[PDB]
């Protein structure tokens, strides 16, 4: 029913995640403010899960400055048992939001878009790649999308697919940020065409044989917006060195030309 953090008392209203040890609760302050606030049970935790939160938090602070398509980290409370985090509360994440919604209007989808490339311009910029982007990670706030994590802590589900594993990713064992852009060019796929590229395959086995594979082609049927089947083509290209980069994607005409 109650959390206190750094003072203040917050009532428990709902809870919306549940990662491995943590639960984020979708809570109430004093004058009935809404906010998302993650508890952390520490008790098990290693020292090297222990540092990626640390890391997380650190990060998630530092970048508060720098972009407000990064989730709003309010205040936080760190003890050797557990972690609170009071932040900022959405709509909905992404990916719940790609099942409900039937096809998407253009003039949002690529609001979206840009919101996705600022956020994850950011963090590049400062030295983070998150290796394992998908639509779970971002979270519509009234009229955008915001990031959520940086894939430095390990990944809460909300109340996990293969569907977006870049290839160099797969290619792997026997990074660059291109990883990140196959990944996103997956999710405004998807915003486009209603599906990713390969999520009709069935079998996951074989589902990461179809994105290494040069042979297998992906298909992009033609829309009325040119610019954006260009993107597609640009980002899910297989070799990082000939993919698209984001301070590209960012001069792009479909980022760029007015309506
Ligand atoms: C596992 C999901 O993580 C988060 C979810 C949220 C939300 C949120 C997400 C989904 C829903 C359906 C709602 S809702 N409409 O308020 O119930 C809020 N707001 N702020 C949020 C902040 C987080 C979060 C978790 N870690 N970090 C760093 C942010």
């Amino acid at each position: 029913e109650c959390i206190s953090v750094k003072g203040r008392i917050y009532s428990i209203l709902k809870q919306i995640g549940s990662g491995g040890s943590s639960k984020v609760f979708q809570v109430l302050n004093e004058k009935k403010q809404i906010y998302a606030i993650k508890y952390v049970n520490l008790e098990e935790a290693d020292n090297q899960t222990l540092d990626s939160y640390r890391n997380e938090i650190a990060y998630l602070n530092k970048l508060q400055q720098h972009s407000d398509k990064i989730i709003r980290l309010y205040d936080y409370e760190i003890t050797d048992q557990y972690i609170y985090m009071v932040m900022e509360c959405g709509n909905i994440d992404l990916n719940s939001w790609l099942k409900k919604k039937k096809s998407i209007d253009p003039w949002e989808r690529k609001s979206y878009w840009k919101n996705m490339l600022e956020a994850v311009h950011t963090i590049h910029q400062h030295g983070i790649v998150h290796s394992d982007l998908k639509p779970a990670n971002f979270l519509i706030v009234d009229g955008m999308l915001k990031l959520i994590d940086f894939g430095i802590a390990n990944q809460m589900q909300p109340d996990g697919t293969v569907n977006y594993m870049p290839p160099e990713a797969i290619k792997d064992m026997s990074i660059s940020p291109k990883s990140d852009v196959w990944s996103l060019g997956c999710i405004l796929y998807y915003m486009t065409y209603g599906k990713t590229p390969f999520q009709q395959i069935i079998n996951q086995i074989s589902k990461l044989h179809a994105i290494i594979d040069p042979n297998h082609e992906i298909e992009f049927p033609d829309i009325p917006e040119k610019d954006l089947q260009d993107v597609l083509k640009c980002c899910l290209k297989r070799d990082p060195k000939q993919r698209i980069s984001i301070p590209e994607l960012l001069a792009h005409p479909y980022v760029q030309i007015q309506t």
